[PDB]
């Protein structure tokens, strides 16, 4: 007893290679690009505009973090 998924308005779905996955705004020289350590997406400097390790994921060093994982990057220690 499963069920798929959709939505109402999408006539296209190819955000997995070089565009924003919260925009998907097709990354360029003037759109930087960033996979999410954390999740595995790719977003868009105005998407995350954020930068930090993620010991969640074992990783001490700094790297790409979208802000929903940033913010919780922030607020892990308290
Ligand atoms: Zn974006
Ligand atoms: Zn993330």
């Amino acid at each position: 007893s499963n069920a798929g998924r959709s939505a109402a308005d999408h006539w296209v779905k190819d955000e997995g290679g070089d565009s924003c996955s919260g925009c998907s705004v097709r990354f360029s020289l003037t759109e930087r690009r960033h996979h999410c350590r954390n999740c595995g997406q790719l977003f868009c400097q105005k998407c995350s505009r954020f930068q930090s390790e993620i010991k969640r994921l074992k990783i001490s060093s700094p790297v790409r973090v979208c802000q929903n994982c940033y913010y919780n990057l922030q607020h892990e220690r308290g």
